[PDB]
C-alpha cells in the first residue's frame, strides 16, 4: 500500500505526542511523558484509498538537533505543531520551518501548521499570526485540540492529502 511518511515536530510539550496518540489510539490523557522518539503505523483510509500512515513522533527537546536532520530528511510530510497558550513554541516553529528547508533543500514540502491546545481559554497567539506564518511557506493552518479530538483528523488527513496533490 501507499505509505505517507508523516513527521510531527515542535518545541517541547505542544502536544506532539497526545496529537498523535488521540488520531491512532482514540483517546486523550493528561500525562507528563516526554518522547525520545516513537513510531506509530496505521492503516486507514482516506478518500477510499487504503494506506499506511507511518507516523514519527519526535522530541521537542533542544538538545537532538543533530537527530532531527536525519529524520526530517527521510520524512515526507510534517505537521509543524505549536501551542496557543504558549508564544514561545510558536517563534519556535519558525526554526522548525527553516531547518526542514535546509535539510530537504525544498521550499515545496508538505506541510501543516498546527496550533494545538485550542480548548484551553489563556490563548496568547492569534490565528491570524498563524495564519500570516502558514501563507510565508504555502501551507495550511489548522488549529486542534488533542483533548477534545477538535481537528485532529482534519489536521493529519489535510497533510496527507497534501502529500497526495504534491
Ligand atoms: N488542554 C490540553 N492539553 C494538552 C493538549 N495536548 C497536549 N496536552 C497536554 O500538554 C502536555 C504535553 O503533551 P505532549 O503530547 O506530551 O507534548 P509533546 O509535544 O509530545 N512533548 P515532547 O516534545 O516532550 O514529546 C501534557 O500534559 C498533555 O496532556 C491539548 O490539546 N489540550
Ligand atoms: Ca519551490
Ligand atoms: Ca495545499
Ligand atoms: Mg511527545
Ligand atoms: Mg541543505
Amino acid at each position: 500500500m501507499t505509505e505517507y511518511k508523516l513527521v510531527v515536530v515542535g518545541a517541547g510539550g505542544v502536544g506532539k505526542s497526545a496529537l498523535t496518540i488521540q488520531l491512532i489510539q482514540n483517546h486523550f490523557v493528561d500525562e507528563y511523558d516526554p518522547t525520545i522518539e516513537d513510531s506509530y503505523r496505521k492503516q486507514v483510509v482516506i478518500d477510499g484509498e487504503t494506506c499506511l500512515l507511518d507516523i514519527l513522533d519526535t522530541a521537542g527537546q533542544e538538545e537532538y538537533s543533530a537527530m532531527r536532520d536525519q529524520y526530517m530528511r527521510t520524512g515526507e510530510g510534517f505537521l509543524c505543531v505549536f501551542a496557543i497558550n504558549n508564544t514561545k513554541s510558536f517563534e519556535d516553529i519558525h526554526q522548525y520551518g527553516e531547518q526542514i528547508k535546509r535539510v530537504k533543500d525544498s521550499d515545496d514540502v508538505p506541510m501543516v501548521l498546527v496550533g494545538n491546545k485550542c480548548d484551553l481559554a489563556a490563548r496568547t497567539v492569534e490565528s491570524r499570526q498563524a495564519q500570516d506564518l502558514a501563507r510565508s511557506y504555502g501551507i495550511p493552518y489548522i488549529e486542534t485540540s488533542a483533548k477534545t479530538r477538535q481537528g485532529v483528523e482534519d489536521a493529519f488527513y489535510t497533510l496527507v492529502r497534501e502529500i497526495r496533490q504534491h
